[PDB]
RNA sequence: CCCGGCGACGCGCACGGGGACCGCGGCGGGCGGCGCCCCGGCCCGCGAACGCCCCGCAGCCCCCGGACGCCUUGCGCGGAGA
């Protein structure tokens, strides 16, 4: 719990100073389609037609998808963003381990 | 047979575009009065519905791509993609 958390916030800086990554669902889309995404991360408020979709795509390659605990607003606060982050795919973790999930 | 659309819609200060009207100047034709002045006053110079081509701000949409910006008198908009 309040041990797990701050290891995914403690990640999810990690990937954003030192290793790729993209912010948006159709940046998203077209990476698990070609096998670059590494992790896959949603919001829970993603929209659900929106969200099958991209469960269905990655089964298909094999991409882990997770659900991060909080609205499109905390991805937004958590990867040091004003706006919105309904989607955020992890390309290289660079120095995150990833483990936390 | 079923599901829809057009017909089909309130009020308001402002801001913007089109038409008609209205003026000023030129130039073409005609008038008036004129003791002095007057290229200084007056009248007339017109183009429809409809058919074909082109051109149309705002507004909504597509493609690339992935962001400390775009923009109004006022605002407003963007990882749900500027
Ligand atoms: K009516
Ligand atoms: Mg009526």
């Amino acid at each position: 719990t309040k041990k797990a958390q701050d290891s995914i916030s403690l990640t999810l800086t990690l990937v954003v100073k030192s290793g790729k990554y993209t912010l948006g669902t159709d940046q998203a889309i077209r990476n698990i389609r070609d096998g670059k995404a590494q992790l896959v991360f949603m919001a829970n408020n993603c929209p659900p037609l929106v969200k099958s979709q991209v469960d269905y795509l990655c089964h298909l390659s094999k991409t882990p998808v997770r659900v991060f605990a909080g609205s499109s607003r905390e991805l937004g606060i958590a990867v040091g963003r004003q706006f919105n982050v309904s989607i955020m795919t992890i390309l290289e973790a660079g120095d995150a381990d990833l483990t936390s999930i």
